[PDB]
Order: C-alpha cells, then structure tokens, then sequence
C-alpha cells in the first residue's frame, strides 16, 4: 500500500527551513538543494527549462551520494514529516512525486540527515504564513556584508526591482541561458571561478545550479543554490495567496517564461560581467 510508503517515506529526516539556515551559518556551508525536476531528470525526462541530459544525470546522482559536511548542506523537498504545514495542492503534489519515486528515494537517500529544498520556498506553499518573514531575515543574514556573485539565468533577475539583496556589498552577475544551460556548463564554471575571489556565489539555475554548486565546493569556494527565491519574495512581499504571474521577470511555476515584459534596468546592467549563450 500507498500508505505503508508514506510511512516508511517519513524515515527520510530533513531540516527544515530555519535549522537548514543555522547549520549553513554555523558551517558556512556550500548548499546543494534536490526538487522533483532533478528527480526527473535522473531518472531519463526533460524538465521545465532543462532537457533530459545523460552527462546532468549521472552528475546528479553522483552529488545526492554525497554525504552532508561542513562543507556542503544536501537539501531535499522537506515533506516526509509534517506535511500538514502545506496547502492541499503542494501536499497532493508532494505525495504522488515521492509514491512515483519511493524506490528511489527508499534506496538512494540513506544519509543520517538532509537540509531543506525549501530554503528558496518560505512563503506560498505554506498554510501559515507567519513564519517567513523569519525566514527571509534569516536568509537576508547569509549575504549581508557579503560581496556576491550571482550565476542565474536571464529571465531570473533574482533581487531586481526589489529589496532582497540590499544589504550585500556589491554584486556581479554572471547571466546564463534561461533554459538548457547545461549545454554551457564549462563556460559556466571557467568563468564563474575567474570571478568568485573573495565573493559568495549564489546559483539560480535549475539543475544546472546543483552541478555548479558541486564543482565550486571542491573548488573550496561557498556556493549556494537559491533557485526561485525571488519569485517567493516577490509573492511574500505583496501579500500573495496564490500563485501571480510577475509581469518583468520570470515566475515560479509558469513553466515557459511566456508574457515576460523586460525593463531596462541601468543597475542590473552595470552588474553583469558576462552573459553566456
Ligand atoms: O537552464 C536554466 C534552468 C533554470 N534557470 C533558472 O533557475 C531558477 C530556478 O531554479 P530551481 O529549479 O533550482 O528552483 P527551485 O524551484 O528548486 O527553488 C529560475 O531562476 C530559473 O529561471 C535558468 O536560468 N536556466
Ligand atoms: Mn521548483
């Protein structure tokens, strides 16, 4: 039975949001964060904005063996225990994602712990939404002071137009392909090395991100994946219930960066150091 998976699935121990954030702190840990599409594409499909890719694959695979550290936090989604802390569609969502996958995550996620997917996720999936701003603060801490360097695609425009990454003391981006960056992988790296002297990198970049986030740590760099962090803050910071389509960046969830209105923003621009693709 279905059920009997559920149970077994809860044997699967994740932290979550804010103890995920004291262990990066504390360890000034790289973080390396598994969702469903690098389920999917693990196990041989393409996903919203990467095609199934071999090579990504087995990367993947190799990064989920590896055990967390002070080194590197691996993350999975935070729902084999309390799920009643989600919204009806994510619980129904999550359930038939790890029923799909309960061979894969039985055998292949054995580590004595794991650290939160949902770091990018605080607010929208959540019934009580009185925590996040908690959440964003704590997040907020990781690069306050910090010079950053941000590899995301160029549809993310992760803290453009709004205040996430105020308190950072500069920050160069390195722009990437929205979709199938992968095929750019070791241009990604050559030049995201050339440019992380004494910065931390944050990563936007779907699967891609987690193979980065992989090579930069052996690398002895910080690199943390932060995916759609944006889109939640976005959501968190107008009060959002629902999912709203942002109209000037890409949005969470809109799987085709369709209806996007790009501005120009002088800013942003003098941040870019490159643009790959
Ligand atoms: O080839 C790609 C794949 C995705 N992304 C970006 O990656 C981010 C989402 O990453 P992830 O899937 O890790 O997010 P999560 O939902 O897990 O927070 C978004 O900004 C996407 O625009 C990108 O720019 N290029
Ligand atoms: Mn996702």
């Amino acid at each position: 039975s279905e059920f009997e998976l559920m149970k077994r699935l809860s044997e699967i121990k994740v932290l979550p949001i804010l103890e995920s954030l004291k262990y990066i702190k504390h360890n000034h840990a790289s973080v390396v964060r598994f969702g469903d599409g690098e389920i999917d594409l693990m196990t041989g499909h393409s996903i919203p904005y990467q095609d199934y890719n071999e090579k990504l694959a087995k990367r993947l695979q190799q990064i989920l063996q590896t055990k967390s550290d002070e080194k590197l936090l691996v993350c999975l989604p935070d729902v084999f225990s309390n799920m009643d802390r989600y919204n009806q569609n994510a619980r129904h969502f999550w359930e038939r994602h790890f029923l799909k996958y309960s061979e894969f995550y039985l055998n292949c996620c054995d580590a004595p712990f794991y650290g939160s997917t949902f770091i990018s996720r605080p607010y929208i999936d959540l019934i009580d939404k009185s925590p996040s701003e908690a959440y964003f603060e704590s997040l907020k801490e990781l690069w306050r002071g910090k010079d950053l360097l941000i590899v995301e695609g160029a549809t993310s425009r992760s803290g453009v137009g709004n205040d996430l990454f105020v308190a950072a003391s500069s920050i160069k981006r390195l722009v990437c392909p929205s979709k199938n960056a992968f095929q750019y992988y070791d241009e990604i790296l050559r030049l995201t090395e050339k440019n992380a002297k004494n910065r931390l990198i944050l990563v936007m970049l779907g699967p891609t991100a987690k193979v980065l986030v992989a090579d930069l740590t052996t690398k002895g760099y910080q690199a943390i994946d932060l995916g759609h962090i944006d889109s939640e803050y976005e959501w968190y910071e107008m009060g959002a219930t629902y999912k709203v389509k942002l109209t000037n960046k890409h949005t969470a969830e809109f799987n085709y960066d369709e209806g996007i209105e790009l501005e120009f923003s002088q800013e942003y621009q003098e941040q870019i150091v490159a643009r790959i693709g």
